[PDB]
Order: structure tokens, then sequence, then C-alpha cells
């Protein structure tokens, strides 16, 4: 058959262009899992620096209202401090004005 | 007859060449969008290492500065029992005083 030897070369190219395709899909998936493999590790880390990122935030906030809790607690303990301070001078002159009245 | 045999055959082999060179393209076209990516992902994992930076030394500068109010409230807490106790002993001097004298 010389035109079926022509119809055969018709159906080779009709195949080979099939084979192409399916070729150039597979090339991709093939590209795409080493590319997943490439920034899993990576990924992985950033998401856990995120998180720990996240916690640490968490903790500074907490920590500014405990900074805010002691230094009024404190300001309260100094000026207490300050009226007993002024309590003893004014006790110390009383007590010298009656000590010199029996003395 | 012949002629277009070898036209078919002339084609097929061009039709290699093509899926080859499209082959190839293919590749470099995806290694540039994986490479930006990898850039990308590298680029954010060193601003969460800085940002994980600060925050460390914050945390350093926090706890400290609580460290250093608990410190400084316990020493004034101290104090502050000293002078009442030198309140109530002045207190009991008038007293005695006062009783001597009004």
């Amino acid at each position: 058959g010389p035109s079926q030897e022509l119809t055969n070369e018709k159906e080779k190219a009709l195949q080979a262009q099939v084979q192409y395709q399916q070729q150039h899909e597979q090339q991709k998936k093939d590209l795409e899992i080493l590319h997943q493999q490439n920034i899993h590790q990576l990924q992985n880390r950033m998401s856990e620096l995120e998180a720990a990122n996240k916690d640490l935030t968490e903790r500074k906030y907490k920590g500014d209202s405990t900074i805010r809790e002691l230094k009024a607690k404190l300001s309260g303990v100094e000026e207490e401090l300050q009226r007993t301070k002024q309590e003893v001078l004014s006790l110390r002159r009383e007590n010298s004005t009656l000590d010199v009245e029996c003395h």
C-alpha cells in the first residue's frame, strides 16, 4: 500500500503530538514536586518563627501592664513613706517643746 | 508520491525539534518562577528573624525592668516599716510627756 504508508505517517504524527503534550505535563508536575521539596523546610521554619513572634508580642503586652501596676504600687508606697517621715519630724518638734516644759 | 512521503518525514523531524525547544523553554520559565518564589520566602524568613531579635531584646528589657521594680518596691516597703516603728516610738514618748504636762 503506497498511500497506506502515507496514512501511517499521518497517524504517527497525531500520536507524536499526544505524547509531546503528555511529556510536557509530566515535566511540569515533576518540577512542581521538586519545588515543594525545595521550600518545605523553609515554609515550616517560617510558620514556627511567626508563631514564636506572636507569642513574644503577647508576652510583651503582659509585661507592659505588669510594669504599669508596679510603678503605680511603688508611687503609692513612696508617698506613704514621705507622709511618715514628715510625721516623725512633727513628733520630734512636739517632743522637744514638751521636754523643755518638764525639764 | 515519494516527495510527499519525504515531506512527512521532514515534518516529523521538525516537530521533534519544536517539542524539544518547548520542553526546554517550559523548564527555564518554571525555574525563573520558582527562583522568584524562593527569594520571596528567604526574604520573609530574614524579616521574621529580625522581628524575633527585636522581640527578644524587648523581652529582656521588660523583664529586667520588672525585676528592678520589684526589688526597688521591697526596699521602700522595708524602709517604710522602719519609719513606722520610729513614729510608734515617738508617739509613745509624746504620750508620756503629754501626761506629765497636760
